[PDB]
């Protein structure tokens, strides 16, 4: 049956793990995935998620299956956050939300339930994107189509030829967008720019998927989320994936959640129990332990607040890696303006390296990055960055 | 988009807990989802976790992404329970094992594999089964049919039936068997039944799928094994979806595991890179809770004993609550001879009930059992037991 199995080749994200662990060399750095580090270049449990988990520990009596769903005060913790205490949306019930594992369940919920209960047919990715949503959407039988996104020789999004590809996409295709902190760019748009595409996609028909995976890493947890607020406003219907993995350190417990927007409740919870169909078909009931942490900090004013001090440490460490990395390569010889570096929003520096350059950095530097040349700033510390910038330097 | 949906059926087991939940009568049991309760009626997490849970409390630093299989640990101690100390499966590393969210999610791991990377088409599931089992592998795209296997007049496997029913699967269709504990059932094949069985579809070329998601129910860890391990023998290939939610009471922490098996170590390498793939489009990696308080139970002689001792403790009650449901019924006039529910395994009675007796003990009795007739044996206790019998005898 499975003798004539072709290998899959290794993910160009975490196949960088295996690599990097398997390479012995002492002074290795590691700016490859996603994930934050702190000063010392490890990724501690959050203060906050430590306490939630020792109340956890004193208090929970079962292990009995949560709904398909998930655990309720999660969901609504959860809409609160993407679309604003107060919003029309939760007044008027015309929100549901799955807890599910990770951002990307959620992405494969979405997907799966979009493939099997509409007529969509086709999702339309910014390029560059994460890699793994095409991944997603082709396993639910989707096609993937790509529109402009990035202006390299600028720095900046392309919105005439954003709009111009997307001129493409048919009424009833699907758009992902990034709420915030663009993987790989770091470049979103503006809130002039966010309201001139809400009203885009509504003339023209297209179904919005918001990616969420990083709220509260560009500039705060509520103005991260006025561009899907813009579009919560102009549309019937839309449908988030948001993760907390990144704003909790909750990587490994998949905690993510997959939002249905639709005009009205009736209509919402319809569609909804298809998607609960979709979820039991699949892993049949989230993870508990990941999503009652973060209920139990969102819930309670003394854990939350703790938490919201933690992200904005990390949001604001990352900001002061991105000056030190463009002052070091300054003061290294890089020559180059790497300035543009300074403004891009969330955990990434997209700079240009070339998949050669990247593949160097690794083999004769032991710096790892992804191949685009995506390099993980919250992975930087002034311990290491002195050696990063001189191999930066050296290869380019 | 969402205007034209149809909603989807309630599920005929998960969707039992909405109904229970909003019956407001205070005799209401509880027989329907295959969760364990003690002798009081709950379901308490077990001591073994909870220590676990302390551990991992004081020790875990980081919660980082786990890879895309999960917990090496994880992998070592599930090969070790499914085929033995010193298997030549594990010493010529033939298998490979992705902790996965839940037996449901290694099922749908396997099924997601095999119809992207092999030409399976269909898979063949036994009438009676789990009602989650066409779903899973129908989300795939693979069709479902049914071999018979149950013998309703004598209470008995239908072995002949069985063969005869399994004439018309090809070779390279799948046939799933599950592993130990029957569900809805209870019959299992012996251990000669199990032996003829994996000859058989030596000879036919089937892939065997084993559902494993009580071991250590029927009779004990090892003997429990001792079917899949007789397939195990005779297949250069073979898929394990197997669960830890009952038999470590985790249901919601989704703690399970896909088992790749094939000829030899080069081929399952290979083969499993595209499971591996697979789970990266669906959920990325899988939630580390559940999985690590397993590995650190497993794996530490203290905490083991503890836990085996549990799982004894579970399955004994079990079975005594098996010979007193038989009694009481005999008292409270049911006349019907039930003696055959005592040899029955696992969690479940499978007693002849129609849907519309189901029906009736719901509405007027508040007794909550699935519509095939299936009870939860391990939900009853000597206090509900009078009220459950006297309406279990009304309704006859
Ligand atoms: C845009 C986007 C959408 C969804 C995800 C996955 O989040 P999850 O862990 O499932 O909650 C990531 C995270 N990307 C990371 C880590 C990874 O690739 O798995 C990265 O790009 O390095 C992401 O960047
Ligand atoms: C044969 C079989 C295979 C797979 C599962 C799910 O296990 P998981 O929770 O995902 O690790 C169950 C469990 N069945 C229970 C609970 C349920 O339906 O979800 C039941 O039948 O009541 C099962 O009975
Ligand atoms: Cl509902
Ligand atoms: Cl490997």
């Amino acid at each position: 049956m499975f003798e004539n199995i072709t290998a899959a080749p290794a993910d160009p994200i975490l196949g960088l793990a295996d690599l990097f662990r398997a390479d012995e060399r002492p002074g290795k750095i590691n700016l490859g995935i996603g994930v934050y580090k702190d000063e010392t270049g490890k990724t501690p449990v959050l203060t906050s998620v430590k306490k939630a988990e020792q109340y956890l520990l004193e208090n929970e009596t079962t292990k009995n299956y949560l709904g398909i769903d998930g655990i309720p005060e999660f969901g609504r913790c959860t809409q609160e956050l993407l679309f604003g205490k107060g919003s029309a949306l939760i007044n008027d019930k015309r929100a549901r939300t799955a807890q599910t594992p990770g951002g990307t369940g959620a992405l494969r919920v979405a997907a799966d339930f979009l493939a099997k209960n509409t007529s969509v047919k086709r999702v339309w990715v910014s390029n560059p994107s994460w890699p793994n949503h095409k991944s997603v959407f082709n396993s639910a039988g989707l096609e993937v189509r790509e529109y402009a996104y990035y202006d390299a020789e600028n720095h900046t999004l392309d919105f005439d030829a954003l709009i111009n590809s997307l001129n493409e996409a048919q009424a009833g295709d699907v758009v992902l967008f990034h709420g915030c902190c663009h993987n790989p760019t770091g470049i979103d748009p503006t809130l002039e720019q966010w309201q001139t595409l809400a009203q885009l996609s509504v003339e023209k028909g297209w179904l919005p998927l918001f990616d969420f995976a990083y709220q509260g890493f560009a500039r705060g947890l509520e103005e991260d989320a006025e561009g899907l607020r813009a579009f919560a406003a102009m549309h019937k219907e839309l449908i988030v994936a948001s993760s907390y993995s990144k704003n909790f350190g909750l990587y490994n417990e998949r905690v993510g959640a997959c939002t249905l927007v639709a005009a009205d409740s009736e209509t919402v919870d319809r569609a909804f129990s298809q998607m609960k169909a979709a979820i039991r078909a699949n892993y049949s009931n989230p993870p508990a332990h990941g999503a009652s942490v973060v209920a139990t900090i969102l819930s309670n004013d003394a854990l939350r607040a703790i938490w919201e001090q933690e992200l904005t440490d990390m949001r604001q460490r990352i900001q002061r890696m991105r000056q030190l990395f463009v002052n070091t390569l300054q003061e290294k010889g890089a020559n180059r303006d790497f300035s543009f570096i300074i403004k891009q929003n969330g955990m990434f520096s997209f700079s240009g390296l070339t998949k050669e350059q990247v593949l160097r950095l690794r083999e004769e530097f032991g710096v790892y990055a992804v191949a685009s040349g995506r390099v993980n700033v919250a992975g930087m510390t002034p311990d290491n960055m002195a050696p990063l910038c001189e191999a930066i330097v050296a290869v380019l």
